[PDB]
């Protein structure tokens, strides 16, 4: 034999065996040393992070520290999933745009120190598109640290119109945190942090349309929702709801520049060829936690449909998988009859070296 599917996530990993319906294992991507052992990964190392220094080696959806990357894979194999990865065919998943080097190395760590049989790296909003069903469109992937457009088209992305975004869901969390405080709260800790985190995720949503919603807010409570803090204070939360992902489509509300997330995806797709354009339009798929939010397909079908031709076939498609369809992807893809050829096997990797990662993969 069974393969295994690692989608390695700046905030998350999802881990777990080719074949299954979702990863067995969902752990945060940290690792800390002492300010007992010598080193902690995952929650382990969040619940005993008052007495660690905390690493966090993929930034942005980029591998930075590859010895503290290497104690998170073997933390995976050894502690979450208990396999040996010395039996099994193992399936990394990498950003858009990861520069060679960095492909290198993982396949050297995987085949050198992991000492893996056979081993494939694919790019995480091309595996979210299989999931869905489909070889061509376009993906939103956000995550907690980076969001991307990728078109794709008949299984492969289009390097030349990728863009990137460095606004994500840790960003949104800080942001909720800033106006929750501004409300008359105070949420400025890291254990706050955690708390706003859980808001955000609970009782947020996509507005759609964020003048009127902020006029419903102003003038009644039927926006307002209680939460209850873990020491019992019940708080209210009101236009803070949809203001935070609000940011999405507006990322001036947190002083980026950026264009938002509709208008990158029309951009993205003004980068194709033409003659493709209208597969992207009518096969925008979401995926990542950060697209999450309810309401967010609703106000991405209306805010594409405003910007382009009259005539246009729109679609967005917002699975409820979407948390993990880059890791629902690897496990189809690596489980599928015509895949099997495609792996790099030991024996390859022996006769190559780590640049066999850009001929196979
Ligand atoms: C219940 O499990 C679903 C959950 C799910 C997750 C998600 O993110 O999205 C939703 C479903 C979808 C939006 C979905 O929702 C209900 C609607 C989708 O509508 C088209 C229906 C999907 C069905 C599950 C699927 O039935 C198995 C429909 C089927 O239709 C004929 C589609 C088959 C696709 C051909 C297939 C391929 C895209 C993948 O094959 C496994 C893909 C890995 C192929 C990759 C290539 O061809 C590469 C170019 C080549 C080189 C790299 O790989 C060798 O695609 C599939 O077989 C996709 C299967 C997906 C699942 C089994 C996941
Ligand atoms: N229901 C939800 N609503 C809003 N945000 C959510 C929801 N569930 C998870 N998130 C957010 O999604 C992010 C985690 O998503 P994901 O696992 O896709 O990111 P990642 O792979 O770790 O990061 P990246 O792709 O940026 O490298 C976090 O910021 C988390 O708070
Ligand atoms: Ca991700
Ligand atoms: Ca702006």
């Amino acid at each position: 034999t069974t393969a295994l599917v690692c989608d390695n996530g700046s905030g998350l990993v999802k881990a777990g065996f080719a074949g299954d319906d979702a990863p067995r294992a969902v752990f945060p991507s940290i690792v800390g040393r002492p300010r007992q052992k010598d080193s902690y990964v995952g929650d382990e190392a969040q619940s005993k992070r008052g007495i660690l220094t905390l690493k966090y080696p993929i930034e942005h959806g980029i591998i930075t520290n590859w010895d503290d990357m290497e104690k998170i894979w073997h933390h995976t194999f050894y502690n979450e999933l208990r396999v040996a990865p010395e039996e099994h065919p193992t399936l990394l998943t990498e950003a858009p745009l990861n520069p060679k080097a960095n492909r290198e190395k993982m396949t050297q760590i995987m085949f050198e120190t992991f000492n893996v049989p056979a081993m494939y790296v694919a790019i995480q909003a091309v595996l979210s598109l299989y999931a869905s069903g489909r070889t061509t469109g376009i993906v939103l992937d956000s995550g907690d640290g980076v969001t991307h457009n990728v078109p794709i088209y008949e299984g492969y992305a289009l390097p030349h119109a990728i863009m990137r975004l460095d606004l994500a869901g840790r960003d949104l969390t800080d942001y909720l945190m800033k106006i929750l405080t501004e409300r008359g709260y105070s949420f400025v800790t890291t254990a706050e942090r955690e708390i706003v985190r859980d808001i955000k995720e609970k009782l947020c949503y996509v507005a759609l349309d964020f003048e009127n919603e902020m006029a419903t807010a102003a003038s009644s409570s039927s926006l307002e929702k209680s939460y209850e803090l873990p020491d019992g204070q019940v708080i209210t939360i009101g236009n803070e709801r949809f203001r935070c992902p609000e940011t999405l489509f507006q990322p001036s509300f947190i002083g980026m520049e950026s264009a938002g997330i509709h208008e990158t995806t029309y951009n993205s797709i003004m980068k194709c060829d033409i003659d493709i354009r209208k597969d992207l339009y009518a096969n925008n798929v979401m995926s990542g936690g950060t697209t999450m939010y309810p309401g967010i397909a609703d106000r991405m079908q209306k805010e594409i449909t405003a910007l382009a031709p009259s005539t246009m076939k729109i679609k967005i498609i917002a699975p409820p998988e979407r948390k993990y369809s880059v890791w629902i992807g690897g496990s189809i893809l690596a489980s599928l009859s015509t895949f099997q050829q495609m792996w790099i096997t030991k024996q390859e990797y022996d006769e190559a070296g780590p640049s066999i990662v850009h001929r196979k993969c």
